[PDB]
This record gives C-alpha cells, structure tokens and sequence, in this order.
C-alpha cells in the first residue's frame, strides 16, 4: 500500500506542476499591467497640465473681452457726447439766423 | 528503490516551494495595481468634469462675443445715422446763408 | 521511517495545494484589472480629443477678438475724423455769419 501512496503522490505532483505552470503566466501579466498603469498615469498627468493651460487661457480671454467692452463703451459714450454738443451748436446757429 | 522514489519526490517538492514563494509575491502586487487603477479612474473623472466646465465656458464666451459684435455694429450705425442728419443740417445752414 | 516520510510528504502536498488555491483566485482579478486598465485608456483618449477641441476653439476665439478689436478701432477712428471735419465746418459757418 506504500506503493499506492507513492503513485498517488506522483499524480498529485504532476497535477501541481501543471497548475503551477498555468499560474506562472501571471507574473508577466501583472508586470505588464503595472507598466500599463504607469503609462496611463503619465497620460493622465499630461491631460491635467493641458486642461490647466486651457483654463488659464479661457480666463484671460474672458478678462480681455471685459476690458475691450469697457474700452468701447467709453469711446461710444464720448462720441455720443460730442454729437450731442454739435446738435446744440446747430440749434444756436439756427436761432442766430432767424 | 522506494527510497530513491522518495528522494526524487523530495527534490521535486523543494523546487515547487521555491516556485510558489515567488508566485506568492503576486498577491500584493495585484492589490497594489487594483488600488492604482482606482486612483487613475478618480483622476480621469476629475479631468472629465473639468473639461466639461471648460467646454461650457468656451461656448458662453463665444456667444458673448457674438452678442457684443451685433450690439456694437448697431451703435456704430446709429452714430453714422446721427452724423448724416448733422451733415444735412449743415447743408441747410449753408444754403440759408447765401 | 518510510511511512513517516510519506505522511510528511502528504501534508507538504496538502499545504502546497492550499497555497495554490489561494493564488488561483488572482487569475480573474488580474483579468479584471487588465480590462479596467483598457477602459481607463479609452477614457484618457477621449479626454485628450476633447482637450484638443477645446484648445483649438480657445485659440480661434482669441484670434477672433483680435480681428474684432482692430475692426472697431479703425471704425471709431474714422468716426472721430468725420466729427472733427464737422467741427471745422461749424467754425467756418460761425465765422461766415459774424
Ligand atoms: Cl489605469
Ligand atoms: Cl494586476
Ligand atoms: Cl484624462
Ligand atoms: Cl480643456
């Protein structure tokens, strides 16, 4: 029966080796996954930097438009004011004739 | 001869234990990868939310500039119209003199 | 000693099996991680394409504002120039009366 116990063990070992050989394939997979997570982390960081640049630039353009709006509204106000003054000079030139 | 079978079993086993001890290291590397994937997934989502904000804001500014453009074109044409009416009052005043 | 050597071996084998069963639980975890890294990679790319769109559009609005600026400032200068020539016609009309 010793000899049966031994044949039994030899089968278990053969099975075990076949299971281990399948499991060993994981080593290379895990390392590959680890490498791919790093690459993703590098792309994520680069997107974050580029989103920041865009955010900054949206904000400056927004400010820029606000400065332009003011600049123009003030020149328009000043031009309308000159026009009003000229209309008043023409009222007086008209009264001065008649 | 049994005894020889037993020694070669004991070396097969010694070898298996060394293989299993290497493979054991994978349990914690996999935990780590899983944690790092979650972190990356959190950053991806934050970038996605920030890209959305930026897209929204680009779109409002673009509309804003369009409103400002027309707003200005109208005031400029009102001004040109007042100028023309002044040019006509001066044609009169010149006539009215001679 | 033989039968003792055998009962020892059988429990070393029992433990290797327990260790292997613990390690076989990684197989699907590693597959799941791999699938999740691919998903993340897909989201990263999508974000990259949307950042590029946003970048392009920020830049065109920026240029657009620059074109609008000069367009208006030239129109305003032309209006100021018509106003000045109208002031001069009114200086003449005033001198022509008195
Ligand atoms: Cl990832
Ligand atoms: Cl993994
Ligand atoms: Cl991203
Ligand atoms: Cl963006």
């Amino acid at each position: 029966q010793i000899e049966d116990k031994i044949e039994e063990i030899l089968s278990k070992i053969y099975h075990i080796e076949n299971e281990i050989a399948r499991i060993k394939k994981l080593i290379e997979k895990v390392d590959q996954n680890t490498a791919d997570i790093t690459t993703n982390t590098n792309s994520i960081n680069q997107n974050t930097t580029d989103i920041a640049t865009n955010t900054t630039n949206i904000n400056n353009l927004s400010d820029s438009i606000t400065t332009l709006m003011k600049q123009i509204e003030d020149k328009i106000e000043e031009i309308l004011s000159k026009i009003y003054h000229i209309e008043n000079e023409i009222a007086r030139i008209k009264k001065l004739i008649k």
